[PDB]
């Protein structure tokens, strides 16, 4: 509350790290489904079914233009990426295990780098 702050957590690095887990990311194997936005003209159904489109382009477009407030927002976008994913694909596809895979991959970096 006003003038009784908890001590000041160093989020100075918090870009630098995000960019770094990022690129783990966009480099993974299984990262294809999600490294460019769905095509909305060629994909029937996607955009009337999913709100908020994301992918791994568009992450890194808003990280290095200061589109992400704090590293809460990033995580966000992150897992909305796989939400969306689940929505539209059967856990038994290629893409539907990409998605698993790639949640698990993301979540184990970030619980590593800052929990």
């Amino acid at each position: 509350s006003m003038s009784v702050k908890k001590p000041k957590r160093d989020d100075s690095k918090d870009l630098a790290l995000c960019s770094m887990i990022l690129t783990e990311m966009e480099t993974h194997e299984d990262a294809w489904p999600f490294l460019l936005p769905v095509n909305l003209k060629l994909v029937p159904g996607y955009k009337k079914v999913i709100k908020k489109p994301m992918d791994f382009s568009t992450i890194r477009e808003k990280l290095s233009s200061g589109q992400y407030p704090n590293l809460e927002t990033f995580a966000l976008d992150v897992r909305l990426v796989f939400d969306n994913c689940e929505t539209f694909n059967e856990d038994d596809s290629d893409i539907g295990r990409a998605g698993h895979n790639m949640r698990k991959y993301f979540e184990k970096k970030w619980t590593d780098t800052f929990k």
